[PDB]
């Protein structure tokens, strides 16, 4: 996340860190939102490299024991069946990982609250990215979760010329673009919380942002909707 500020502790429960194994030890890798007791949902091109991956609930720093973690590992993974590979700009970047066991649900590890199908937020709707990513271009991941205001750019505004052009479909979320705050890599994966009646959803699934670089003036980041794809996950989680 850059320009992102530190996250209280218990901010952001359905948060989670995608982590596969290098070497003798584990890196994060990616963001998601845990959605069951067993099931994460984060971007399909997360695990596209075929890796050995774990899932760390109840995480506040990479680097040392927050006493709140459990790690556990990622049984199953359901990619979109459209999803491909070498185009991130048609849409589909969703999976679901089905997890070695269920989680103790706490304070700290909670599941995240998924919008309504068809659902499009209004411009300039307020929502937070959340993530581990690296704070700079081309520099480095955060120890402690990072989170930064980052409002909604909605489709007809963010398919324009002067923005993301045709690269944005309807399927997509846009959010930010001023700049100074944004998604980064690492990022991928993790969740867009918009504030929805008085209560933070799930929207975006961070996706994608500019080659030139994360905090890019009107290249917001991009979301995969979560709405677009209730019925997908609902029908993955129920025959999985
Ligand atoms: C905030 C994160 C989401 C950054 C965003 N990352 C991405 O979209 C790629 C997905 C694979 C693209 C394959 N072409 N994700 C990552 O590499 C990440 F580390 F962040 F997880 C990015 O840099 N987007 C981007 C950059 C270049 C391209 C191609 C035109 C090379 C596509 C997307
Ligand atoms: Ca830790």
């Amino acid at each position: 996340v850059v320009g992102g500020t530190e996250a209280q502790r218990n901010s952001w429960p359905s948060q989670i860190s995608l982590q596969y194994r290098s070497g003798s030890s584990w890196a994060h890798t990616c963001g998601g939102t845990l959605i069951r007791q067993n099931w994460v949902m984060t971007a399909a091109h997360c695990v596209d490299r075929e890796l050995t991956f774990r899932v760390v609930v109840g995480e506040h720093n990479l680097n040392q024991n927050n006493g709140t973690e459990q790690y556990v590992g990622v049984q199953k993974i359901v990619v979109h069946p459209y999803w491909n590979t070498d185009d991130v700009a048609a849409g589909y970047d969703i999976a679901l990982l089905r997890l070695a066991q269920s989680v103790t649900l706490n304070s700290y590890v909670q599941l995240g609250v998924l919008p309504r199908a068809g659902t499009i937020l209004a411009n300039n709707s307020p929502c937070y990215i959340t993530g581990w990513g690296l704070t700079r271009t081309n520099g480095q991941l955060a120890q402690t979760l990072q989170q930064a205001y980052l409002p909604t750019v909605d489709y007809a505004i963010c398919s324009s010329s002067s923005y993301w052009g045709s690269t944005v479909k309807n399927s997509m979320v846009c959010a930010g673009g001023d700049g100074v705050r944004s998604g980064c890599q690492g990022d991928s994966g993790g969740p867009l919380h918009c504030l929805v009646n008085g209560q933070y959803a799930v929207h975006g699934v961070t996706s994608f942002v500019s080659r030139l670089g994360c905090n890019v003036t009107r290249k917001p980041t991009v979301f995969t909707r979560v709405s677009a794809y209730i019925s997908w996950i609902n029908n993955v989680i129920a025959s999985n």
